[PDB]
């Protein structure tokens, strides 16, 4: 049941490291999970549905980590505050590169994946805008751009930049430099008067 | 010849406003261009090849505009300098939304489109890094992040942010706000000490 479902998910994540979803068959997933093809269909309608579930788990893992971080007052300087927050995503997605990559590609062909991604981006944007708003209320950040618009561009930068780095795209920021790069751009853009 | 090729390209751009490339047939393109299906194949191997040519034209149009801007000394303040440069892309791609959108989607399925996009991004990144380098050499910008890494993240932000805006994605910065948004983030990140 749950163990059979978990074995399917684990197999899918494992095979995605090696090849794209299109190059993975239901037969591959069932065999890896130690089940027959018909029993696979009991747990999932398609290999696409398996990817959706994997992505859902990873996105919720990131979201929960951000919540935990948020629940702390975490006595710190402003640059470190944003660094720890960006790090949640760098580490969570960076620890699930195959799922991240496959998940992003599926946005084009799956309305469900597209909606899932959109939902969490909206959530993460709203949270960053709320923190920017709090910083401004405190007198720590200047009232420059609309906070929500600023948050949107910064989050979209992170999406494109982190994922290009993890995939080793040309061009991309080296994975070992991407955290410092994004932190600099967040801190200067949020706190910079100009 | 050239007029028949131009009519094919014009028809493709026109139909792409209404539907995705997959929903456009060779028959559709030939009919719009006032030619037969077999004569279409004289000019292009596929509808995919037509999209590549459209994208190539748009990307070169943007690149040439940037070059012209660069050839000016254009006596200005630093914020306006970057604004005029980002505007080249906002206007060029914003004037060819259908081609931009279709072109970006084709990155996933066409190595030729993927390479074309990569080539020009690399070029635009190198140019921005060179300008940042010049600014630092002049004493106008502080020596913070590696210039090329900074340029990479900023250009990737522009790619994701402009294209989400043009497509009206959820989430996206409103098209009427995206230029000011990106300019703020460029100027604060390039000139900000912190
Ligand atoms: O990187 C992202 C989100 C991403 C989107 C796509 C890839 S990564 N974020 C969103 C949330 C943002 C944030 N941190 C915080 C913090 C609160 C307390 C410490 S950090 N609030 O918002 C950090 C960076
Ligand atoms: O927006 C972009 C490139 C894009 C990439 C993807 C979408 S838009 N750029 C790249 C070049 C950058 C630049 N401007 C300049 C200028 C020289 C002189 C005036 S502006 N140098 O580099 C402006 C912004």
């Amino acid at each position: 049941g749950d163990d059979r479902e978990l074995a399917i998910l684990a197999t899918a994540e494992n095979l995605l490291e090696d090849r794209p979803l299109a190059d993975i068959s239901v037969d591959d997933l069932a065999k890896g999970a130690g089940i027959s093809r018909p029993t696979f269909y009991f747990y999932f309608p398609s290999k696409e549905a398996v990817l959706l579930t994997l992505l859902d788990r990873v996105v919720n893992q990131a979201d929960m980590a951000l919540q935990t971080l948020a629940e702390n007052p975490a006595d710190t300087d402003r640059e470190n505050m944003w660094r720890t927050g960006i790090n949640v995503f760098f580490e969570t997605f960076g620890s699930h590169k195959a799922v991240t990559r496959a998940g992003q590609a599926a946005r084009a062909t799956s309305v469900e994946v597209a909606e899932l991604w959109s939902t969490f981006m909206q959530k993460w944007i709203a949270y960053t805008a709320a923190v920017i708003d709090a910083e401004r209320d405190r007198g720590a950040a200047p009232r420059t751009l609309p906070a929500h618009e600023l948050a949107t561009a910064l989050n979209l930068m992170n999406e494109r930049t982190l994922f290009a780095s993890f995939a080793g795209e040309q061009p991309s920021v080296p994975e070992a430099r991407v955290l410092d790069t994004l932190v600099h751009i967040w801190v200067t853009s949020i706190y910079g008067e100009n």
